[PDB]
């Protein structure tokens, strides 16, 4: 028993991360088959990045000026193409630890692992969630670029998010492996704005059914009440508003606990009307909301991979 924050084991993607520099940008690109993907912003210098024309930059940029170096290898560059902000480099040689893979763009609210990485290099593995607002929570320095957001199924390795910039307000922006960025963001260095950061409701339930399977029960109240009388209240919180494929996807966490969703749901609110009187739930003194029931499940059966 006990419930933690978890990441996915990180090997399969150690394996893909290398160094990418363009005359003195260096940041992380992840080498996958013969490709390799980074920030298309690696063309631009400081000045660059106040006002960049990143197709007339590009230009400028021949195969050769992009060194891309796997350990003390450096790789030949054989090709090049933006893709939207990603830039990609075709290699000689695909990478012979390439793990079965897909790009795939994630949901506002659903969770993923960060490798983060400086020079090509793994410093560390934690778990985020794409917030409704579609900025991310990390821990990102200078050299962080290119490290990427991925979901493993037994041996595929499902790749969601590479990491572009911090914002004033030093959350984190960034784009699927398309180079589509997750919201309005923009690679360049003007001020932007995330939005409200509501809170994944569907989750914070989630987490509330991962305390009862692991004894911690104190909140369950003696309540009932309805969808629209629960959202009535989460919208006074800035909670996302639960709808029934929300209540649909927490079935398996009703079915094992004996609780009803809505059940739940009042157990919620009055946390929300009443805070937690200097009580924590496993181990937290505020609402969770950066597990997905898929997490909470996944952890509680013991899902492995390879």
């Amino acid at each position: 028993s006990g419930f933690r924050k978890m990441a996915f084991p990180s090997g399969k993607v150690e394996g893909c991360m290398v160094q990418v520099t363009c005359g003195t940008t260096t940041l992380n690109g992840l080498w996958l088959d013969d490709v390799v993907y980074c920030p298309r912003h690696v063309i631009c210098t400081s000045e660059d990045m106040l006002n960049p024309n990143y197709e007339d930059l590009l230009i400028r940029k021949s195969n050769h000026n992009f060194l891309v170096q796997a350990g003390n290898v450096q790789l030949r560059v054989i090709g090049h193409s933006m893709q939207n902000c990603v830039l990609k480099l075709k290699v000689d040689t695909a990478n012979p630890k390439t793990p079965k893979y897909k790009f795939v763009r994630i949901q506002p609210g659903q969770t993923f692992s960060v490798l983060a990485c400086y020079n090509g290099s793994p410093s560390g593995v934690y778990q985020c969630a794409m917030r409704p607002n579609f900025t991310i929570k990390g821990s990102f320095l200078n050299g962080s670029c290119g490290s990427v957001g991925f979901n493993i199924d037994y041996d595929c390795v499902s790749f969601c998010y590479m990491h572009h910039m911090e914002l004033p307000t030093g959350v984190h922006a960034g784009t699927d492996l398309e180079g589509n960025f997750y919201g309005p963001f923009v690679d360049r260095q003007t001020a932007q704005a995330a939005g409200t950061d509501t809170t994944i409701t569907v989750n914070v339930l989630a987490w509330l059914y991962a305390a009862v399977i692991n004894g911690d029960r104190w909140f369950l109240n003696r309540f009932t009440t309805t969808l629209n009388d629960f959202n009535l209240v989460a919208m006074k919180y800035n909670y996302e508003p639960l709808t029934q494929d929300h209540v649909d996807i927490l079935g398996p966490l009703s079915a094992q606990t004996g609780i009803a969703v809505l059940d739940m749901c009042a157990s919620l609110k009055e946390l929300l009307q009443n805070g937690m009187n200097g009580r924590t739930i496993l181990g937290s003194a505020l609402l969770e909301d950066e597990f997905t029931p898929f997490d909470v499940v996944r952890q509680c059966s013991g899902v492995t991979f390879q």
